[PDB]
């Protein structure tokens, strides 16, 4: 047990998926995991393990913001054996050519966070994802005959930037998706030597605004899930 | 309605009640309000609106570190005409003289976060609180035979953090508590123009230990919102 | 006797207030203090011990900048045992609402200097006054029938700053004056276990741009004087 | 023609190759290349075109130093209408299981430079290196029998650093090896919207401590420069 | 007349002296200046205007630290068309080789001090003086068969820093003197265009603790005001 | 033999003249100095030691950039015994009154490099070249009837900056020449003991936009090293 999970050794499998939204877990759980079972509860995070065609596998949402996700992922690799940590959810695009629910795998995190200069002798650390799980997702997507858009992510600290002008510095140097944890993971997993990948699909844009429905978020969301969990069998494979 | 908070304006009250679980909020609801209704439950921040001796309150969880309590404390600033937000929760102390179970008022709030400085333009914002809800706060613990502790708190941006010298350094700097809220929100105050405060009580120490049970925890948590609900109403006064 | 100062332990009042001009302080010893004896003259920054409605105080300059009032402050408390030192100055308005001859008590001070930064391992620390130091002045000054506005100033390095955008940013935030020795004045108070507090009478508006000179902004000078000396009396009972 | 290169449109291929030392440029083109004639010599930075298995390739020095390789990508980017650059050198290592002749790719790059950080606003900017082309390069090596390793390299500015500290750093947050280069040449691609990548051999260690000077020490070399150049191939399959 | 200058456009010569102490002003007008004429009172920074072997020389206290000096450096370059400033104070010693009494004369100022980076943009300004007032000096210096060591200064924001490392780090730099006032003259020369310059007495040595040393001090102090004065005379011919 | 230079204590000269260009070093050798020999080529670095009105010299290219002369100034430091390095160059203008072909003395040299602050702990360390060598410098020009501006250098990490209005900055305050490599030859001098100074031709103007001009390249070119090799004369005399 630790200060904010409440479960031993054995109970979370050597993978974990961590949405950012803490409902998803239990969605994620009844919808793609066969004999699934709670494992924690502590604060409202539910925690479930089960399996994917056989692979053990397990799902928490992280919270929102990288001191958040931080925790959750240190616990799990250091108290829990936690090998791989995939984070799935969502982020706003600023180039014109990424539309609304593409989907989005974070090769590398930029950030205007200082966690990582703290671990780093305030040098730049390069935060990036475990590159056979980059590649795995990758394959999946295409598997599944979807469109996967590789590269940088920007992990924010404040969604309510005051300064408005770094979203265009973002654009001009290729930033694929804007949202709030990747960099701080990645730091994570670098610091206790684990992997770690986040995917994201367009919510919106940072310019403009697309119109859909939830009935295209659906199986939008439920394919981003899926690439997840397939492209953790490929990396067994 | 806002991106995190689905509600409209009206359904909070001026002045809100923030703890770090959101399992607290039910809680508080319950215990200390009256006619309490439920206006939000988006990512399952439960939030609700009663009185407390027929004045509006509103109570909400704001999830764990700067990011996430940067987030709800703005929308409900700019999109809900919240004038006041006090924080309670808990906090780890550095001081050998600050005991399990004090009560500190955050006058002041450091930090190892950079959200200050990317509003400040790269100098030092001295992350503060309001004072008359400061002295409110101070006068109704003492009514309650209270013995409040004032001073400087440290928002931490990593509750696992590499530098474990810096809590050397908190400590011969007078930090009274480490909590990982406080500057972020009075940074969020400070550039919307409301007011806050942060009241936290000793979790733990961060030396040694000391041992008790959650019965000594009931009430002394009671205590803190009691505190919190008695000092907006010297507030008004 | 310390490199600046030519006295001995007990030459000074456990109490000092402190003006940035050495001719301040002679004409605040002549004005409110009985049987004052002049205890340093080194550098010329003035330096006087008398009594107040019978109570020992001393006053003395402590020079334009945080380089220089740091010097003064930390020899008065490690070698002249002076436990609170309350600094009665002048600053410059940026918000439209503070007028000419308020009454402005720091709680917080916001600072251009990397003084702090050198203390607390680079990070933000939160320079702030001594609570109890703040409600007596508060009190004495409610006690005169003067409205005493708390909150943030902003201590600079450059008085004559080649920025003249962090005006605008001071003012986004709420500074409530701008001077150059609080943040310092604070930091020292930590660094060495004292307590300080800074309070300022507005003399020139940066909004609506206007400096002052009459017998009314002599008396708001006085009455911010006799609010200091009062807060020293109601903070021994 | 540009400052640094004397030669013109279409002397280049589309994809250049380019090795810290000049003298190995002449040494990859006499090597593998077939017909090589010399584009270059401005300050003695050689550059050769010629052919490999049909396909035109370059290959030039980039010298020293993310000052140095920053020029010359950047010219051949935005002059000589280049589309990728792999640079090819040596990096020493810091991990005690990554040996000598191990061949390392370079997703992402730490640095020391503040180069990124002045194009990225003072922010964390994750400089990697084309997604494609690292699976490429994967690809290539596979098919030569060569176990690549994957990860983060370290660009310094300094060779002969003052700081000995920093490589316990990079070795904890697993840095594979470490050069001077990549970090510059991934802001550069990225700031001109072109597509880098940086393979590296291991011919120092710094955790044993060793160099290399061998027919095997040349073999590994040699398998690096045949990466490269299949990786190209495979990239345009 | 200025805000802390109480005189009018021609009250001072073009080239001015600079100390400290307010009290050594009044020293050297009365020991050195022929006719001497007091110019300014305010805050009791003594200012006078004489001759010296019929040259029209001024001599003003600067007060401590850089926020002081640059204040009335400010104001006497843009007001009363001074374009030469020399310092003429104390520092501290470093290096073991450089004993008490020892004139130094700092042709480059490093400082902890962050006025130069918020004038250049964050980068690194080498705060140095003007070759010609330098050569001057040094070669007045020679005319006096006084001994004098040219390099950098390194001028300090806390007298009574906590960072003890910095000395040594400063010894194997070469820092000659420390001292808290040049790299802030030296920064408004550039920035207001004149010329400055600062020649020091090392009155004690920070590693051996003992400040000026006997009678020693005022035949030291008036060598360094001679070569001051002969210097600014070989720069008129 | 070093990692970057094959040679041996003994093969160069106690003071080596360096240019950028490796090429430039080769013309310098046939051109000004007698019985020249070739000491290194590894990298292309071309080395060469003769005589010159009987003193021994040196002169060997140092590369683009910090990271690269850093090296070879360090190298030749440590295990060649050179005592002296002079460094002779081009630099782009920014003052619209420094023109073409002039030439400029750094005797200080700012950067927007990380190097000296890696070095300094952070603080701004005056990166100086020594005074004696300036000294000689400027009068071995006077001697020659060639004119030479005396101040601060700029050394630029990125030639193809992305800040253009940092050129407005160095304009106010008097950069006379921006080149890229001035500040890390200055911190090596100070780091391993040496003495350096950095003498430069204006190639081109960075506003007007035109590179060196006509013949008067080679013609101003010999004016530099004219004035750098009879400056090694003073300095022995
Ligand atoms: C402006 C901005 N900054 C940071 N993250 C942002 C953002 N806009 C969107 N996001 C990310 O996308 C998620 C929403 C849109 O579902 C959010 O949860 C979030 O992960
Ligand atoms: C080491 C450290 N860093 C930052 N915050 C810390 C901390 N130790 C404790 N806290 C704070 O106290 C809360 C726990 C103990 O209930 C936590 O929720 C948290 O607010
Ligand atoms: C622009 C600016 N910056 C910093 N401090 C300032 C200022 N303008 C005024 N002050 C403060 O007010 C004092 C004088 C003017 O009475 C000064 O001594 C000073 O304390
Ligand atoms: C300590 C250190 N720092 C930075 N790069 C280093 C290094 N040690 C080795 N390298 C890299 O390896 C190349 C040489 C040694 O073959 C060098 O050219 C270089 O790319
Ligand atoms: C350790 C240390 N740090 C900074 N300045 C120091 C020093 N030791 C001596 N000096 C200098 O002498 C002046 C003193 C007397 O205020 C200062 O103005 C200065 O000139
Ligand atoms: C705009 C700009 N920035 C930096 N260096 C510049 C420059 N313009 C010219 N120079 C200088 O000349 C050298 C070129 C030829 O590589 C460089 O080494 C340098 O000495």
């Amino acid at each position: 047990a630790t200060p904010h999970i409440n479960a031993e050794m054995g109970d979370f499998a050597d993978v974990v998926l961590m949405p950012g939204d803490p409902l998803r877990a239990k969605y994620i759980a009844e919808t793609f995991l066969e004999d699934a079972r709670e494992v924690n509860n502590v604060r409202g995070m539910l925690g479930f393990t089960g399996t994917y065609k056989g692979r053990k596998i397990s799902v928490m949402g992280h919270g929102v913001g990288i001191p958040s996700c931080s925790i959750y992922t240190k616990e799990l690799i250091t108290d829990f054996g936690v090998k791989k940590i995939i984070r799935v959810g969502s982020c706003g695009a600023v180039l014109p050519h990424v539309k609304l629910r593409d989907v989005v795998i974070g090769m590398g995190a930029c950030t205007d966070s200082k966690v990582n200069r703290i671990r780093f002798k305030d040098h730049d650390f390069a935060a990036i994802a475990d590159f056979d799980m980059v590649r795995n997702a990758v394959d999946a997507a295409k598997a599944l005959g979807i469109d996967a858009r590789v590269g940088n992510l920007f992990s924010a600290d404040l969604f309510y930037s005051p300064d408005g002008e770094m979203f265009d510095v973002m654009e001009k140097y290729g930033i694929l998706g804007v949202e709030m944890e990747a960099a701080g993971i990645y730091g994570v997993a670098a610091e206790f030597g684990a992997k770690a990948l986040t995917i994201c699909t367009v919510s919106d844009h940072i310019r403009t605004h697309e119109q859909t429905t939830a009935a295209e978020r659906q199986t939008t969301f439920n394919d981003m899930i899926k690439i997840a969990l397939e492209s953790v069998l490929l990396g067994d494979k």
